[PDB]
This record gives C-alpha cells, structure tokens and sequence, in this order.
C-alpha cells in the first residue's frame, strides 16, 4: 500500500509543508490546497499542506526541521500521509512562549510573529505544533495547547487574542518527553512481545473479538522483583496504541480518611469507563491487598472487598482491562485470583546477560564516552543487578569521572565555566571502579536464562550424547512420532558418579543445545527448607518451571538430606505434574545407595545413567577448556599432559591450570619489584619500552605445578559405583534368544 | 453477592439483607442465591472483629424467620463445607448439601460442545480426542482454552491481518476455520490445570484387562456386587456384610488395574489415596484430615475407596485416625475400604482385628494367560507386525 | 522529629508532615531531616492497629511525590537497617546507606579535645592515655 515513505531533508523554508512526487498525482487527486495528516512516532502527529514539486525522490519526502522533530522522525525512519477532509475555520489557538530566547520581551508581540506570519496560506496548525517564527534575532516557537476546534486549526487574523498567562520553561516539554515508545524499555523483549500480543490486539481491533466471540483480558499480573520499571512497560503499551492510560498508586488511596479512599476507586473505575478503550494500572498491590494473615483490622477488608467488586463489576464492552503490580504471587489475598478476575500472569523476572546490555545502551544516551569503554565486557560482569541499579552504576561513573577533575572545577571558580560541561568522557576504569567499590546487588534468587556451555566443552561420552538426546530432543523436536505409536515420554534421569567430574557441566549442555531454560536449585538450598520446618515452599519453585515451559530443573546432590520431609514434598508433586509439559527433573548424587527408593519407582525417576571418570579425549578437551583465558605459550604440549595424568577426576586436573597460574603471577609480581628498585635509578639506559618478562604461561610453569598433584578419587571408591552398577542386573540371565521361523 | 453486602459502610449492610430478604417475601414463589458465602460468613478463627459477627448473626436470623408458607428457598455457594461459620450447618437453614465437583472426561465433551458452537469448525479436528486429555480442567479452563485456539488461529493469519489494511476487510472474518494443532498448540503451550484435589468417577478398566485369578474374580463379586445386587438375600437370614479386603503382594502385579476392575464392574465410584498423600498429614501433624476424605465417599454411595501402600507410615497417629473412623462408619451405606500392601508383617495387628479388615487375599505373580492378557493390552496404541507372536 | 508527629490527635500528624514537606518545596535548596525513624515506621510485625499504617503510607507517597528540581533530599536516622519497614528501601526513596559506626581509639581523642576546650586542664593529664582505654 503506497502510504508510507521514508523521509529526507529539504531545501525551502516555509512551514508546514510536505513533498509530494510529481509521477504520483492521480492515485490521491488531491492538488496543491488540500490538508494531509502524517503520522509519526509515539503517538502523536502533525498536519500539513502539500507541495508537487520534482526535488523529491520516489519514496522519500523533503520536509522542514520542526515537523520532522514534531513527529520525533530523523532520517531512515518511515512515516504515513493521509488525507484529512476535516478542514475548517477556529477561534484562538492558544499560542506560548516556550523558549529562553524571547530576551524579556511582553505584551503584544502577535502582531509582527502571527499575524503577518500565517496568512495566504490556509495555515494548519495541530494542537502540539513546534512551529518557530524568526523576528527581530529572536526565533520563537509557539507550541499550542488548546486548540478549539478538533484536532487542527486554521489561522485567521479577525481571530481575538487571549495572552493574558506568562510564558514557561522547558517543563512542558519534560511531561511530553515521557510519552515514551517500545524502544524506550528493554530487558524484556520476549516479556514484551507476549504482553503486545495479549494486549495490543484487542486494543486496535475491537470489533474482531466481538465478531468471533472470544473473550478479551480482564486482568494482568505484572509480577516480578522490584524496581525492574514494572511501571514503564504499562506506559509504552499503552500509548503505543491509542490508549488511555490511569495510574492508580498503592499507598495514595491508603493515606487518606476512613470512608473515602473507596471513594477515590469509585471515582477511578469511573473515569475509566466514561473515557475511551483505556488502561489502569495498580502500583504496588501488597500494600493494599496482603494475605489474609496481614489483616488485623477490619478497613482494609473494605477495602479489598471494594476492589474485588470493582472489579468484577465491568463488562467485556466497557474495553477496560486492569494490569497489577506484585513481586510474588502468593504474597496477594488469594480471593481474587478466581476466573473473571486476574487470571493471566506474566512474569517480567531478571534481566540475564546480553538483556543487559540494552537496558545501560538505553541509559548511556546523553553521556559521552570515549573509545576504550567496552559495554560488552560490563554487561559480561554486574550478576543481579536489575534496571534500577544499573542506572545508579551509570550516575556514579559519571560523577567519579567529575571528581577526579576537580583540578579545575576549583573552589575559586564558583560559577563553572562551560569547558568541562561538554569536555569529559568516561573511561573503563571509572566503570569499574563504581561496579568495584559500590552498588551491591540487589538479587539472590534463581534466574532462568540458556545455558552458553557446548557439547565440545567436555568430550567424549558418546552413549550418554545419545541418551540425553533420545530423552531430551525427541521428544520436543519430533512431537507427533512419540504420537504415533503411542510411547510416553520420560521425565528424567538421575546421574551418579564420583564427585567432581563434569555433571553439571554435562547437565547444562543438553540445555544450552535443546535452546531451553534451566534452573537450578543446589544441595544447601535444598536442605534449609527442612531444617527450619518450611517444607511447604517447593510449590513455587515448581510452578516457576511451569511458567517457562521448555526448561529442565536440576537439582544438585540430593542426598543431602539423606544425612539423619523434602524428599515426599517434590514426590507428592512430582506425580501431579501432567506430560503435555516438556519439564525434565534430572538430579545429581554421589552416594546412590543411601538414596530412597521410592524415588526410582517407574513413572517419577526411572533412568540411570552413570557418570565415569574422564578419559583421555575428554581430558585434553576440559585441559584445552580451561585455558581460554590465559595467554600460554606455544610449544607448551597438552596431548603429552593428556595421558600422563590417568586417574584425576575433572576437578582435579582443573586444579593444577589455577596453580600453574598462580605461579606465574608470583613470578611477574616478583619480576617488577627488582625493576623499580634498580640501584641508581639512573635515566641513563633506561628501558622505555616494557620489557615484559612473563608474557604468558611458559612450559616450566607446568612442570613445577605438577609436583603437587593429587588424585582425589581413590580405587576403593570407584569400586563401589561399579557394584552399584553392578547392582543394577545390567542385561544379566538369558541373554539371546530368537523367534522361531 | 457476596463482597456487595460487605463493602458498604458500618450499619448499612444489615438494611441490604433485610430489603433482600422482603423482596423475596413479597414476590411470588422465589429463589435467593448468595455467592461466595465464605467471605461474609467465614470460620470462627478468621473473625478478628465484630461486625462481621453482627452480620452472620442477621444472616442467622433473617434465614430462620422464614415461613414454609412464603415458598422461598436459599441456594449458596462455598468451596468446602468446612469453610463455613458452622453456627448455620444446624437443623432448619443448611441442611442438604449438593456437590457439583470436577466434570469427568465424557462430561468434559459438552462443556465445550456448548462453547464451540459460534466457531466454525474444520473436518480435522476431534472433539474427543482433546476431551479424553485436560485433566484437571474445569468449565472456565475450557473457555479459555476455546477463545486461546481461536486466537492462535488468527494470529497464524496476520498475513492477510496486515498493517496496510488498518479496516479488516469482510474476508477473514467468516472464512477462518480452526484445525486441530492449534488445539493443540493452545493445550500444550498454555492453560495450567486447576486441580489437585481427588476425583470421583467410575474407571473404565475391564476385568479381560488382566486375566486370570478365577479365584480372586469369584473372592471379589462375593465380596462386593452380591451384597448391593441382591441386597434380600443378605436380609434373609442375616449374614452382616464385610466392610473390606487387604490385598498383599510382590511390588508391581496390577494391584490397581485389579482394585478398579470390580469398580468398573459394579458401576461404582471409586477415589483412591496414596503413599505420599498419606504419610503427608503426620510428617506435618495434620492428623484430623482424614474425615473429609470419608465424608466425601459418604456422599458418593456406591463407592470403592482404595488406600495404596498404607505401611508406608510404619517405617519409623493416623493409622489411628482411620481406625476411629471405619468403625464409626455405618454399614447401610455401601463403601468398601481396600488396601494395598508390600510388608503384611510390619502392618499394626489392630487393623486385623474382626469388623475392620478381615479378609487377606493373597495377589500372586502373573501366570501365563495373565501374561498374554497384560502383554495385548499395553500394544493397544502401538501398531505392531502381525508376525510378531506374543 | 519523631514522637512529636505521634503525639498528635488522629487525623492530625499527616497535615504536620503535609506542612513540612511543603515547607521544603517552597523555600530554597534545603534538607528535611527525620529524627527516629523507626517509631514512626517500625517493621510490620509491631504494628497492631491502622493509623500507624497510615502514617507510613503517608509518608511514602510524599516521599515519592519530590521531583528532582525541587532540590530537597530526606536524611533519616535509625540504628540497624532491619528495623524499618522494608517497604521503603525500594528503588527511589531510600537508596543510599551510610555507617556512622562506634568511634575507635584515634577517633576518640578529637571527640573530648572538642568538649575539654573550655575547660582548663593542667600539665598532667594525657588526653592521649585516657583515649587508650575507654
């Protein structure tokens, strides 16, 4: 459809004019004093006459700077032209000041910046224009508010005046500003997009929803930790369409007279119906709805009970939907949870790794940095924290990028000159020393995310790369043949082996291929929920794996417990958890006997898949993987490291390549202290250039850290996972037979 | 409604009641409803003020000043009946109490039966297949999962649905029928169940399903369908029916594929706790909580309940609790109590004594034709080689 | 102060801390301070009745109501960090902790050299010993 055009820059001056091209006349057929509406970014728009003139391209429009900034478009972006029949005649825009630049003048100025300005023209003016008029070295922009007719005007001089208020400063703008785009939060694009599609499409089309006969929204959870802009998201959504947006704070209709906070719900709920398909939102929900166990009184049962009402009191016409804001969701009065209240909860959780580089590329905008700052190496860093804390790490850098200037911001120069005002640029040193020395983060529970670990991380152990993939990929890559013969799918395995050698590394990487979630929860974790009797909280960190629906849960030694319950609470659970879900339990231990059996019964923990020692391949693969980091040298052999160490666990031979570090950095600490304390420092033959006496791990290096190596597995013990190995009746009695023909 | 009448002001609820209640009396024969009953009238413990009292007490009254000549009756609507003020389960304003539970699996076909009727169906879909899957689903689930297939029907025809045509022409919108793997998709991708509770129905199980055990056939009809088939024949000359086997056995020979069969067999209900679901009152002292899993099979006549591993408790009460129960159970009422086990010699003798749990029917290992039998019956799904001998 | 926006009628206490802060966004650059924290905002397990939580909520929505070019910043003071509300330790009301510990043995001697000025001392005395012990 040949409505929307990229734009480009203009030559003439005048104001409120877009290009048309000349080979493109008779699909609109409007001529030269017709009005057109052009749309543009964040929701808001400007009017225009149109000029046919052969300057433009054949999809790119020449146009003025301030109905290009009107529109918030710059050069690539793409904008829509409309026509707009609605032209007329209106009595008195109200025109202000907006700028510093008027240089004290009062009064009557209208009569040499309008008035000669706007006439054989037919002049359309939109509520909001920017429009500027240069007079007199004094370039004044009249922005209007209010505009009588609807939505735009045209300027006629027996217009009567009315200037009788003063002109502003630029807090007009920063209440516009804030009328923020989908490109203004970030962190959380899948959140996002599943949100825009809950949401957006009843919005724009609500006479589709009607017409089939499904049921739009009635209620959002927005639930997640604090200070993630659970606020902002509502603000995008809803004016990236053409909402109404109505927020309702938590403690401000707390702080009132009792008897009149639910008047200030009634008057909301009814703003909301009068006015257009529009949006509330409640901020912080606890504090008005606890549990039942945080109610002593009896008014904020009132309270409640007048919100559930309000609730359930709107109609699938009324296009009102309601979005809350908690950070758990049992921390709600469980009454109004039921259906036709809040039903759909979204989960707006952590941002991970690369979600965090957006989300301080976003606050990094009006900051000038230099060269050598490196977000990505940032982003790799800065584990737990969330938006908030990351736009506190971006303010304290920049203010000790200023403190250490203070050589020139002095105390005989009061007033700053403008020199170190646009001058400054933060470098990497300064980021990490405000990660270094402040800004705690603000997160200790479980994050979901794809692990980054690969399948050539630790080699080897083929048979068990084909069993995780036969009960991992099959059945969520190739759904409908474990639907043709019928064979249900299994719901998890449980490793066993010696302790330290490569399981969670293991487990990690079927995840990281399947492109699916993992969890995981750890022994000390585990086994505080029964030390202090809250056995009861394993709820959640199930229903947390339902919500994402492709992730594999890993619990971590598991006998831990097994040391004098838990173990009933995940197989009370374990049972109820349906199929249709592709959430696989697979659990780590190291003494596989003392485990209970009723946790390898068919149906909850059947596979039993053991874990040796590394072999020789794997071994080279984890020695190669452990040095990414460190620069070695290259003739430093790793094959003839390979199968001289024979029985060392994974976590021994990942032991010898930190002490083989760690004596290399004993010896380039050592190597600069006779360097500077060179008798007679002379700078006679001095060294300019760094004579860099440890560049890199030599090979001497690894044949002194190989003096202290120890195997931590004995023979004694691997001798007991091979009897439970044996344990298992491992394919033993008949052996062969065959049908007879 | 039930918050209606309670988010007014103090003094002023108790004048809703009473214009309800008299616009009740003065119309014709009339019915009330009152909904979500457990928030204006809840337990003694969740009153910690008084005005709550004051309309439980005006509920109270106003239910018992009604005449017989009025014709008025008063539905309401809780959850679980304790979770009612039991002030008003007396004779005289609460009495008969009706469960309208979990619709089964061919209960669940018409529930969206009803729902697709304004939706144009395609040939592929199946109705059947999905209702024999959604466990655990209830009416508004289903609802839901009905107007999620239809949007995901739409959302894969955005297409058409563009951006250029912001009016959505006549096309699309009587022409988009919805196929059976967006079912599907709306099923596996969405939609948790919400159930944990038990459920009552009559298992579909067929005594072929594992052949063999005549004896055990013959010990079970004598022991359950003759004492409610011909319930005259036990009146003539007054043998008292027993109230429950104990099964016993090695771990793993149908133990519940047989327990269901004679459910199947005498159309009978048939709930069934577990192992875990057991031993979870006492490891947390929840100890009284099992006489809602009594009453509950109280109110479902004819059914079977079925404990399973009910040693599971003996390895280190409310053994106790049952055992203080099943003999205050009545024997008019036709539930039978059968339980399974794996240690018959750590079970507390006290559940052997006569009049609790007398007969021991001894679950063997699989014999032959019950191989055969058990070995075709998990090939129904499966195609197999009609070569392939079994 | 504290008690002294406690020690009001009901009703009453919450135009006090109306007053204050609009005192605060009236005049100059300016600071606000609040003496005893945790006697007007306890943690929620010492709070029986509501008034109390209406002082709180009060408190946290006019905190919330500044704006950064009122230039006023809130200075409390409690004693132990997990003795307040946490429902005020959220992102944009109280950030920013600092630590004015227990003065050690060197931070002592400044601390009487300030209170024996006008006091006259003779030769024999050791401020130096005396900031030793104690």
């Amino acid at each position: 459809r040949p409505n929307r055009l990229i734009v480009d820059e203009a030559i003439n001056e005048d104001n409120s004019v877009v290009s048309l091209s000349q080979p493109k006349m008779d699909e609109l057929q409007l001529f030269r004093g017709d009005t057109v509406l052009l749309k543009g970014k964040k929701r808001r728009e400007a009017v225009c006459i149109v000029l046919s003139d052969d300057t433009c391209s054949d999809e790119k429009i020449r146009m003025n700077r301030v109905v290009r900034n009107n529109l918030r478009v710059r050069l690539g972006d793409v904008i829509s032209i409309q026509p707009c029949p609605d032209v007329k005649y209106g009595k008195r825009i109200h025109v202000l000041p907006i700028d510093d630049t008027v240089e004290g003048i009062t009064g009557n100025l209208f009569e040499v910046y309008l008035k000669p300005y706007f006439l054989e023209a037919y002049r359309p003016i939109r509520k909001g224009d920017i429009f500027l008029v240069r007079g007199g070295m004094r370039a004044v922009e009249f922005k209007v508010v209010e505009t009588d007719p609807s939505p735009y005007c045209i300027v006629a001089p027996d217009t009567v005046i009315h200037c009788e208020g003063e002109p502003i400063k630029r807090e007009d703008e920063e209440e516009s500003l804030n009328e923020v785009g989908y490109d203004d939060i970030g962190g959380c694009r899948k959140q996002l997009a599943q949100i825009k599609e809950m949401v957006e499409l009843p919005l724009r089309h609500p006479a589709l929803f009607k017409a089939i006969g499904v049921k739009p929204p009635r209620g959002i959870l927005l639930y997640g930790p604090p200070g993630t802009g659970k606020t902002l998201i509502a603000r995008a959504v809803a004016n990236e369409t053409g909402a109404f947006f109505f927020l309702i704070n938590g403690p401000e209709i707390m702080s009132k007279l009792a008897g009149e906070s639910e008047s200030n719900l009634r008057k909301a709920f009814e703003e909301a119906e009068k006015n257009a398909p529009a949006i509330i939102f409640i901020d912080e929900l606890d504090a008005i709805a606890p549990k039942r166990e945080k109610t002593h009184g009896e008014v904020e049962r009132r309270i409640v009970s007048q919100l559930l009402t309000l609730m359930d009191g709107l109609k699938q016409r009324a296009h009102v939907i309601v979005m809350a804001a908690t950070n758990r969701p049992n921390s709600i009065d469980p009454a109004l949870r039921r259906f036709g209240r809040f039903d759909r909860e979204v989960d707006i959780g952590i941002p991970d790794a690369t979600g965090r580089l957006e989300i301080l590329q976003i606050h990094t905008k009006n900051m000038k940095l230099a060269d050598d700052v490196d977000l990505e190496q940032v982003a790799n860093e800065t584990h737990g924290h969330v938006g908030a804390d990351l736009a506190a790490l971006c303010s304290e850098a920049a203010l000790q990028a200023i403190r250490k200037k203070m050589d020139l911001i002095d105390l005989e120069d009061e007033t700053i000159d403008a020199e170190v005002m646009n001058s400054l640029a933060v470098t990497m040193d300064d980021f990490r020393w405000a990660l270094s020395q402040s800004n705690p983060s603000a997160l200790r529970e479980t994050v979901v995310e794809v692990p980054q670990v690969t399948w050539e991380d630790i080699g080897g152990l083929e048979d068990v790369k084909r069993e995780l993939q036969e009960l991992v990929q099959y059945p969520v890559e190739h759904p409908d043949k474990f639907l043709k013969f019928g064979m249900t799918p299994s719901k998890g395995v449980l490793f066993y082996g010696p302790p330290g050698c490569g399981k969670t590394l293991l487990a990690k990487a079927i995840a990281n291929e399947c492109q699916a979630n993992f969890i995981s929860i750890k022994g000390p974790e585990l086994l505080t929920m029964w030390f202090g009797e809250s056995e009861a909280n394993v709820r959640e960190i199930f229903d947390k794996a339902r919500q994402a629906a492709p992730c594999v849960l890993f619990f971590d030694e598991l006998d831990s417990i097994a040391k004098a319950r838990v173990i009933n609470q995940i197989l009370t659970e374990m049972d109820g958890m349906s199929t249709k879900k592709n959430v696989f339990i697979i659990g780590a231990t190291n003494r596989p006997d003392i485990i209970d059996p009723a946790i390898l019964r068919p149906g909850r923990l059947d596979q039993l898949i053991y874990i040796p020692l590394p072999d020789e391949k794997s071994r080279v693969a984890i020695l190669k993987a452990n040095l990414r980091k460190s620069p070695v040298a290259k003739d430093v052999d790793l094959e003839f490291l390979a199968k001289m160490t024979n029985g060392f666990s994974g976590a021994d031979l990942t032991e010898i390549c930190q002490r083989a570090c760690k004596l290399a950095i004993r010896e380039s600490i050592e190597s600069e202290i006779r360097r500077e304390r060179e008798r007679q420092t002379n700078p006679s033959a001095m060294e300019v250039e760094e004579d860099d006496p440890v560049p890199e791990i030599r090979r001497d290096h690894f044949e002194e850290a190989m003096r202290f190596a120890r195997r931590s597995v004995s023979d004694n013990d691997i001798r007991k996972y091979e009897m439970f190995a044996q344990t298992l009746q491992q394919s033993r009695g008949f052996g062969d037979f065959r049908f007879p023909s």
